């Protein structure tokens, strides 16, 4: 499952609740073709990697998180461990998404 993040507080709470687990965040827009293409895949990874936490931020519905995270393209994937950012890249690149998970987990 992909947890939808609706507020700054909810993000932070998710990062805290994660403990030591890798957290992967998909920053997405409805108007972004590539994001929509990669959503089923992101969701599939959330089932495959049961000890990784998967979050989705819609950049327009959750614009204050988008601003603070310094998003400019979609999709952007950010990776956190113990509250700290440990990776980030952009683009709907499945291979790279799954590889980065394996590198950071």
């Amino acid at each position: 499952m992909v947890k939808q993040i609706e507020s700054k507080t909810a993000f932070q709470e998710a990062l805290d609740a994660a403990g030591d687990k890798l957290v992967v965040v998909d920053f997405s827009a409805t108007w972004c073709g590539p994001c929509k293409m990669i959503k089923p895949f992101f969701h599939s990874l959330s089932e495959k990697y049961s000890n990784v936490i998967f979050l989705e931020v819609d950049v327009d519905d959750c614009a204050d998180v988008a601003s603070e995270s310094e998003v400019k393209s979609m999709p952007t994937f950010q990776f956190f461990k113990k509250g700290q950012k440990v990776g980030e890249f952009s683009g709907a690149n499945k291979e790279k998404l799954e590889a980065t998970i394996n590198e950071l987990v």
